[PDB]
């Protein structure tokens, strides 16, 4: 075939019922995730090619960066709850990996404050039970697929993107290949 199991994707031998349609995992500590977000705009280009009716979910993971790793997962929960993903993603990545000014929960908070979320509403979200279950969701999903590495993408709980089986000499071509593969898997 042109799309072969073990080549551009792998099949989970333990399929995850009821999973979100397109499911992506990242860490703000993850260097290829930084690339995937700010240089390649993977998430974005995938959605540009997904059919009608297909929902896209993106979750943060704990297994990088220890204590701040977890803080970040809670902050991403807050980001989802307030719908401000698009205003904090880039400053969180640059804060962790570029400028290295994110060293504590308070530094994470400053990013939101600077991006215009109010202290009052940030702290309320941060401490809210809606955020707690949203953290639980992020962890459950990673758990459902025994996730040990990011970036990672899953389609319908049964296929996992395999970017290492795609040429990277051209970044535009890599992205479309990646996106087209998600689209192919989406219609499987």
């Amino acid at each position: 075939a042109q799309y072969e199991d073990g080549k551009q994707y792998t099949t989970l031998e333990k399929p995850v019922a009821g999973a979100p349609q397109v499911l992506e995992f990242f860490s703000f500590f993850c260097p290829h995730c930084y690339q995937f977000e700010e240089v390649l705009h993977i998430s974005d280009n995938v959605k540009k090619k997904l059919p009608e009716g297909v929902k896209m979910t993106k979750y943060h993971v704990n297994f990088m960066g220890g204590d701040l790793g977890k803080d970040l997962t809670q902050a991403w929960a807050v980001a989802m709850a307030l719908g401000v993903e698009d205003k904090v993603t880039v400053p969180l990545f640059e804060g962790v990996q570029k400028t290295q000014t994110i060293r504590s929960a308070s530094d994470i908070r400053d990013v939101f404050i600077n991006a215009g979320i109010k202290g009052e509403e940030y702290d309320a979200a941060w401490n809210s039970f809606v955020v707690k279950s949203l953290v639980a969701q992020q962890e459950k999903a990673a758990a459902d697929v025994q996730l040990r590495g990011v970036p990672a993408m899953f389609v319908n709980g049964k296929y996992q993107l395999n970017p290492q089986g795609m040429d990277t000499s051209n970044m535009d071509v890599f992205v479309q290949q990646y996106a087209d593969t998600v689209k192919y898997l989406s219609e499987k």
